[PDB]
């Protein structure tokens, strides 16, 4: 390192402290990750992980931190020898990348959980050699800006973390797993994945990040949680602020998820004089659309889940349909089953809970009703058309019978008279998938004829012998 005026603010007695030190990093040419990572990683053990002792905060000595940041470094310094792989024009090679991956790699805990909680910062990996998939591209990061490396940089999906490097910045190289049961392809670019339409690459449109927004993933990265019952306070708060000091620099305008995060956040808890939480999930969403070419689900998903949380059924259901219209231009591919597994729940779950109690509602008397509106009825439509459309010339297909059951349930929610106001054309509404198109009639109709829906959406062929 640390430099002298890196450990002025030690020791850290409060979570404004910590604020205070990313405020001063992030205002150096580079900020510091590593340094940055094991203050989070040793504040979340001492209020999520380990809590005995606890009277307020628990206090960051630059002793402490300092003693985890050299064995970091020493741990990088002494595997990495940069002389063995020469820089060209201050950047860095596919060698030398892979070098630092195996490093990490080779660091880890042979047999672990994978998928548990507070394994994603430096503090886990110097602690409890124990990195979570994306943690292990954070410190492949971290390691290289260690090292001098300042053309590496942190590349996210929705799902997954690499690395880009190299002249322009222009290579990419995976670094780290991908789910369970996944063959690594670490060392490899990842042009076979964009080339395939995936959702797992996002058609080439992911984020490269500068060291600012691996600053803002880092703080995204923050796990509050001490139990399934129970966040820490103190975290939550730290996490908000952070995001903030964030956004006020500038810093999460082409991060999406990090708005819909801080947005979360203020609906828990909303810092007087900020924007509200409909207004951060709509600034994500037009930096999507900016940035991204609009093909980000999560954007969507996250401004769906506010207003599923409120009851707002037919924003949420508007939402919902948008998370289609993205989605429906990709191909689904192994490795996708993430997107799979939160469109199904949303189509399985979610929306059948809500209109069941609109139902219920509505039997009550309410007015303005989403099951009495004709639009709502369209939106759920859209939802459904998105996703035929992304099963329309896919490796693997997504439909089946177990969604047909709920899409009869759903369209039986609202009444005849409603479903016959949307007008189908080749409120008004234009179809995109073959499923949706050959389903037109069927949809209008007093009573629906349930087996036909079914044969429509599963493109079943036969009915019983028997
Ligand atoms: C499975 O998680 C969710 C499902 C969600 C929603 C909102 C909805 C809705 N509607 N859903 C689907 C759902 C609702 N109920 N049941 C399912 C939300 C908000 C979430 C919460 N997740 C939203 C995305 C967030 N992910 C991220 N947030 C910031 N940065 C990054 S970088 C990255 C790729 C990497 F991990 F590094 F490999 C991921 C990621 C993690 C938390």
């Amino acid at each position: 390192g640390l430099k002298a005026a890196q450990k002025t603010l030690f020791p850290l007695r409060s979570i404004d402290d910590v604020v205070r030190l990313f405020a001063a990093e992030l205002g150096r040419e580079e900020p510091d990750l590593v340094l940055l990572s094991l203050v989070l990683g040793f504040v979340e053990h001492f209020l999520a992980v380990n809590r005995v002792g606890l009277t307020y905060f628990p206090v960051a000595d630059l002793s402490i931190i300092a003693a985890l940041y050299a064995r970091f470094t020493a741990q990088i310094r002494g595997a990495v020898d940069l002389s063995l792989y020469p820089r060209e024009g201050g950047v860095s090679s596919r060698e030398l990348v892979k070098k630092v991956s195996d490093v990490i790699w080779n660091s880890l805990s042979r047999s672990y959980f994978k998928d548990r909680a507070h394994i994603q910062s430096l503090f886990s990996f110097i602690t409890g050699t124990k990195l979570d998939s994306s943690g292990v591209a954070f410190a492949v990061v971290g390691a290289c800006q260690a090292l001098g490396l300042r053309d590496v940089h942190l590349a996210l999906s929705e799902d997954h973390a690499w690395v880009v490097f190299g002249p322009n910045g222009e290579q990419t190289a995976e670094v780290t797993w991908h789910g369970k049961g996944n063959e690594d392809r670490r060392g490899q670019t990842v042009n076979a994945g964009v080339a395939e339409r995936s959702w797992l690459y996002l058609k080439g449109s992911y984020m490269r990040c500068d060291r600012k927004m691996e600053v803002a993933f880092m703080v995204c990265a923050i796990n509050p949680s001490i139990d399934l019952h129970t966040d820490s306070l103190e975290l939550l708060q730290l996490q908000q602020k952070l995001l903030w000091l964030l956004y006020d620099l500038g810093h999460l305008e082409r991060y999406p998820m990090a708005l819909g995060n801080l947005a979360d956040l203020e609906e828990l808890e909303p810092t007087p004089g900020r924007p509200d939480p409909l207004t951060l999930y709509h600034k994500g969403i037009a930096s999507a659309k900016t940035y991204y070419r609009d093909e980000h689900i999560y954007p969507y998903m996250y401004l769906a889940g506010y207003h599923c949380r409120n009851r707002n059924v037919r924003e949420a259901l508007q939402a919902w349909a948008d998370t289609a219209t993205v989605i429906q231009d990709y191909n689904y591919c192994r490795e996708d089953e993430e997107i799979y597994k939160e469109f199904f729940e949303v189509a399985n779950d979610v929306i059948p809970n809500l209109l069941k109690e609109a139902a219920s509602l509505l039997e009550a008397g309410s007015q303005g009703s989403a099951l009495q509106d004709p639009e709502c009825f369209a939106h759920l439509l859209r939802f459904y058309d998105g996703i035929c459309k992304w099963e329309e010339g896919s490796p693997t297909p997504v439909l089946h019978v177990g969604w047909a059951t709920f899409l009869v349930q759903s369209l039986g929610r609202f009444e005849g008279q409603v479903r016959q106001k949307v007008r189908i054309v080749s409120p008004v509404l234009t179809f995109q998938s073959e499923k949706m198109k050959g389903m037109k009639e069927l949809l209008v109709a007093t009573k629906i004829n349930s087996s036909a829906i079914k044969l429509q959406l599963t493109a079943q062929s036969q009915v019983q012998m028997k």
